[PDB]
C-alpha cells in the first residue's frame, strides 16, 4: 500500500445543517455519499454539514465507489466566525489521491475510467507531449497518411515455392504481413499512442504512465501492446491485393511452433489456413494459386456443396491441405443449422477474408457467422473497409478480437457518441489509433522513393472478347447469311455488283442485328429477379416445414396432395395446381380468346408468368421459384450479366457505362440488366436522348454521386456519342457493337478518361466470332491506316466499295 497526492478541486457547498459551534480552519472534512447529492460531513461530529453543487456533486458521487483507488481528502479553507446558518457558503479544498489500489462487465470497467477521466479534468493536469462521400474521403485522408510507408523492407520468397515475380509493393506487404504474424524467420532483421504520459505533482519517479479510456495505470512505462496475429491489410485495388497474400501463404504454410511441439511428446487444424471468399471469386482463389504456388506438397480445395464429407478429421487429420477456401454463404450457411461437421468444431491455423467488408453489418447472420470462426492467426483483404456507416470498422475489430474495442460498449462510448454528436476529429483521433499498428494502406497515387507513382495508371485498356453465339442464335445468323449471299450473286451477275449497293446493306445490317439480340429484326416475362425472390420468400413461409410431408392442394381437381413436386404449376399469385390442369384452361380460355384469370382468385394471371419449383430441391435454402417457361439471353446480354456479377463484388461503388449503336438493344439491355440484377446493389441509368434538358443532367447528376453500396450503369448510345456529357466518374466501358468508323468508337471512349485520375479506363468489345463483327472491326483497322477520307469520286469511289462488300464474307 502507497498513496500519492495528484491536485486539488476549490469549491462552494451549500449548508444543511445549522452548527452552531465554531468550525475549525484546517477542519478535516470528509464526503458521504448519500439530479445527484453529496454529502458533508465533519469527521468529529458525526454529523452532516452541507451539500455540494450539482456540477460537483457529478464529479465526486461516482468517485466514492473507488475508495480504494482514489480517495479525496477535503479540507475546510474560509472561517469566518459565524455559524453555518440555513444557506451560508462553505468553502472548500479537495485533495486528491491516487494509491496503489488503481495503479495496476464492461460497464463496471467504462464507469471506472470515466469516473477517473472526469476527475483529471476537473483537477486539470494534462500529459507531457452514414457517411457522406466527402465525409469518407476525409476518413481516407488521414488513415491512409500514414508517416511516410515507403521504408517498409522487401521480403523474397525463394522462388521453390513462389513462381511468380512480386513487385516492388507486393515485396513491402509481404514483409508486413510477415511481421504481423510474427515469423521472425522469414525476414533479414529489425509508445502505444492511446497510452499517455501524465506528470506527478510536487506540493504536498517523476513521472507516471496512464490510459484514461480504460482507465489503466503503471509505474514504469509499459510497452506491450497488439497482441494479435495478422491484422487488416487495406490498399486500392491491384497492389497485389490478393497475390501478396498467397505469397504468405506458400511463406508459412503451417504452425511451425507447434510441429515441434507436438512431435516433442486436439481441435487445431495447425496446417490449413481458410480464405473465407464471395463465390463469384470463388474458382478465382482456386486458380490464382495454382497460378503462384510450386511446391506440390501444400494443396487446396475448395469446400463448396458439402463436398467434403467429414471437414473436422479431414483438417486435423495426417495429410490435411494448406488452404480451404469457402464461400460467405457456406459459413452463414452452416453457422445456422448447427453444423457440426466442420468450421465451427475446429481452430484453424488461419483464416483470410477477402473482400472482408462484406461482414460490415454486424447484425446479419452472415457476419456473425464469420465472426465464430476460430483462428490462430486472423486476416482482412479489403479495398474499401468503410462503405457507408463508420461502425462498419467495428465488425473487422470484432473479428480481429482487438481487446476492448471488440466489445461494443467501448466502441459505442469512445468511437460511435462522440462521433454521432458532431466531434468527428476525436472519434477518427481514436480508430487512428487502434488500427494504426494493425492495417496497412497504400495508394496507386502514391510515390516511391525514386520519384515515380506506384502504379503507372495508362488512359485506358481495350480488351477484345470474342464469344459465340447459341444454338439457336446460329440457325438464325446463318438464314440472314445465305439471304445475305445470295444478294451478292444477284448483282454480280448483272455486270455490276453496286447495282444492290443498298440491297446488301440491309442483308448486312440484320446480320449485326442478330450478333446484338435477335429482337432487333421485328411469350415475354415481366417478373424481375427481386419479385422472384420475394415470391419464393413468400411461399416458403405459407408451407413451412411441420411435423408431415409438404402437400399441395389444386384449385382445379380439388387433390389434397400434388405428385410428383415437378408436376406443381405455381400462378403468379402463388396457387398452386396440377401443370395439367392449369394447362388445359390455359388451353379452353386461349381457343375462345376469353381472358386468362386465376381458377382460385381471379386474377389476371400471365401465361408467362407461370412459375415451377427449382429441381432439384436446395435442402439448405428449400422452395425456390423459377418461370415454367424458360427465359431467353441473347450471348452478349449472356455475356455483360457475367461482367457485372462479378464487378459488384471486385469494386463497389464503380461507375459502368454501356455503349450501343441500336437504340432499341438499349433498351433491350435496361429491360434485361434491371430484370436480372438487383435494385439495391445495381442502378440502372439510360440516356433516352428525347427527355428534357434538366433531366439529362439530373440523370447524370445521380450518375456521378459515388455509393460503395451500389454499382451504377449509364446506357448511352454510340451514335450521339458523349458529346457534351461529363463521363469523367467511369471506370469501365463496354462496347456491345462495333461501327463501321474507328472514330465515333474511340472517341466515346476518350470522353471517359482525363490525365490525373486514379483508375485507369477497362474497356471491353464484345464481338461475336467468325461473324459480321469480326470483319468490321477488320475495316475499322483499315480506317486507322488511312481513314475514313478516300481519293477520288469516279473510279476509286467505286472500287473502294468493292472491297468492303467482299470482306464481310471473306
Ligand atoms: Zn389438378
Ligand atoms: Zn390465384
Amino acid at each position: 500500500r502507497w498513496s500519492r497526492y495528484i491536485g486539488s478541486i476549490h469549491t462552494m457547498g451549500f449548508a444543511t445543517r445549522p452548527t452552531v459551534k465554531p468550525v475549525p480552519i484546517g477542519s478535516r472534512l470528509g464526503f458521504k455519499k448519500s439530479s445527484h447529492l453529496v454529502r458533508l460531513i465533519d469527521t468529529s461530529q458525526d454529523r452532516e454539514l452541507g451539500r455540494m453543487p450539482e456540477d460537483v456533486a457529478r464529479i465526486l458521487y461516482p468517485l466514492l465507489d473507488y475508495s480504494e483507488q482514489v480517495s479525496l481528502e477535503p479540507y475546510l479553507l474560509i472561517n469566518n466566525g459565524k455559524r453555518f446558518s440555513v444557506g451560508d457558503n462553505i468553502y472548500i479544498r479537495i485533495d486528491c489521491y491516487l494509491t496503489s489500489q488503481a495503479f495496476v462487465m464492461d460497464t463496471r470497467q467504462l464507469h471506472r475510467a470515466g469516473a477517473i477521466m472526469a476527475l483529471f479534468d476537473a483537477i486539470n493536469i494534462q500529459p507531457v507531449y452514414a457517411l457522406n462521400i466527402n465525409q469518407l474521403k476525409s476518413f481516407y485522408r488521414i488513415t491512409q497518411s500514414a508517416a511516410s510507408l515507403q521504408n517498409l523492407p522487401e521480403t523474397t520468397p525463394d522462388e521453390s515455392l513462389f513462381k511468380l515475380q512480386l513487385r516492388r509493393y507486393q515485396k513491402q506487404s509481404l514483409s508486413w504481413m510477415l511481421k504481423r504474424e510474427y515469423e521472425y524467420s522469414h525476414l533479414s532483421e529489425k509508445m502505444n499512442p492511446l497510452w499517455k504520459k501524465f506528470r506527478w505533482p510536487s506540493n504536498s519517479d517523476c513521472f507516471f504512465y496512464a490510459n484514461l479510456y480504460t482507465g489503466e495505470f503503471s509505474i514504469e512505462k509499459p510497452v506491450i501492446k497488439t497482441i494479435i496475429n495478422g491484422g487488416i491489410l487495406a490498399d486500392e485495388m491491384g497492389l497485389g491485393k490478393t497475390i501478396s497474400a498467397l505469397a504468405l501463404i506458400c511463406t508459412a504454410s503451417y504452425d511451425e511452433a507447434h510441429e515441434k511441439k507436438i512431435e516433442s511428446t486436439d481441435t487445431y487444424a495447425y496446417r490449413t489456413t481458410l480464405i473465407v471468399v464471395p463465390m463469384s471469386l470463388l474458382n478465382q482463389w482456386q486458380s490464382e494459386f495454382e497460378k503462384a504456388n510450386k511446391d506440390l506438397k501444400k494443396r487446396c480445395e475448395i469446400y463448396y456443396g458439402n463436398n467434403i464429407k467429414d471437414l473436422r478429421a479431414y483438417v486435423l487429420g495426417p495429410n490435411a491441405p494448406s488452404v480451404i477456401i469457402t464461400t460467405y454463404g457456406i459459413i452463414q450457411s452452416e453457422y445456422g443449422r448447427t453444423s457440426t461437421s466442420g468450421l465451427f468444431n475446429v481452430v484453424f491455423f488461419r483464416i483470410i477474408l477477402d473482400e472482408g467488408h462484406t461482414i460490415r453489418n454486424r447484425s446479419t447472420r452472415t457476419s456473425k457467422a464469420v465472426i465464430a470462426l476460430r483462428s490462430s492467426r486472423k486476416w482482412i483483404l479489403t479495398g474499401t473497409p468503410i462503405i457507408n456507416r463508420l461502425d462498419d470498422l467495428f465488425s473487422l475489430v470484432q473479428f480481429l478480437n482487438l481487446e476492448p474495442w471488440s466489445h461494443i460498449n467501448y466502441w459505442k462510448r469512445y468511437v460511435s457518441v462522440p462521433f454521432e454528436k458532431g466531434n468527428y476529429a476525436q472519434a477518427f483521433d481514436v480508430i487512428n489509433a487502434v488500427l494504426e499498428p494493425v492495417l496497412l494502406r497504400r495508394t496507386k497515387n502514391m510515390k516511391d522513393v525514386d520519384g515515380k507513382p506506384l502504379v503507372s495508371l495508362p488512359p485506358k485498356e481495350v480488351i477484345v472478347e470474342k464469344l459465340q453465339l447459341s444454338s439457336s442464335e446460329k440457325r438464325v445468323y446463318q438464314s440472314m447469311l445465305e439471304d445475305a449471299e445470295n444478294s451478292v450473286k444477284e448483282g454480280l451477275a448483272k455486270g455490276d455488283l453496286l447495282k444492290n449497293y443498298t440491297n446488301i446493306l440491309v442483308h448486312i445490317l440484320r446480320l449485326r442485328q442478330v450478333c446484338c439480340h435477335l429482337d432487333l429484326l421485328k411469350p415475354k416475362s415481366s417478373i424481375s429477379q427481386d419479385k422472384l425472390d420475394a415470391l419464393s420468400a413468400n411461399f416458403r413461409d405459407i408451407h413451412s416445414a411441420s411435423e408431415q410431408l409438404p402437400s399441395f392442394e389444386c384449385a382445379i381437381c380439388t387433390t389434397e396432395c400434388i405428385e410428383p413436386l415437378s408436376a406443381v404449376s405455381i400462378t403468379e399469385c402463388l396457387h398452386t395446381f396440377c401443370e395439367p390442369c392449369l394447362a388445359e384452361y390455359i388451353e379452353f380460355q386461349q381457343n375462345k380468346k376469353l381472358s386468362i384469370n386465376c381458377p382460385y382468385c381471379r386474377m389476371p394471371i400471365s401465361e408467362a408468368n407461370v412459375l415451377k419449383l427449382k429441381e432439384p430441391i436446395d435442402a439448405e435454402r428449400g422452395y425456390e421459384l423459377i418461370s415454367f417457361h424458360s427465359h431467353f439471353q441473347s450471348t452478349k446480354i449472356k455475356a455483360l450479366l457475367r461482367h457485372l456479377k462479378q464487378i459488384q463484388e471486385t469494386s463497389p461503388g464503380e461507375q459502368i457505362i454501356v455503349f450501343s449503336q441500336f437504340s432499341s438493344f438499349l433498351d433491350i439491355l435496361e429491360i434485361e440488366l434491371r430484370s436480372h440484377l438487383p435494385r439495391d446493389q445495381v442502378i440502372i441509368y439510360k440516356f433516352d436522348g428525347r427527355l428534357d434538358m434538366k433531366e439529362r443532367t439530373r440523370i447524370l447528376e445521380q450518375f456521378h454521386d459515388k455509393d460503395l453500396s451500389c454499382i451504377k450503369l449509364l446506357l448511352l448510345s454510340l451514335k450521339t456519342g458523349g458529346v457534351g456529357l461529363n463521363l469523367t466518374c467511369a471506370s469501365r466501358a463496354f462496347m456491345m457493337d462495333p461501327w463501321w468508323s474507328p472514330g465515333m468508337e474511340d472517341q466515346a471512349i476518350d470522353r471517359i478518361h482525363r490525365i490525373g485520375q486514379q483508375q485507369t479506363v477497362k474497356v471491353v468489345r464484345f464481338i461475336i466470332d467468325n461473324s459480321v463483327e469480326e470483319k468490321m472491326l477488320r475495316i475499322q483497322e483499315r480506317k486507322r491506316m488511312l481513314g475514313d477520307i478516300v481519293e477520288g469520286d469516279e473510279a476509286e469511289r467505286r472500287q473502294k466499295r468493292i472491297e468492303e462488300i467482299q470482306m464481310l464474307f471473306q
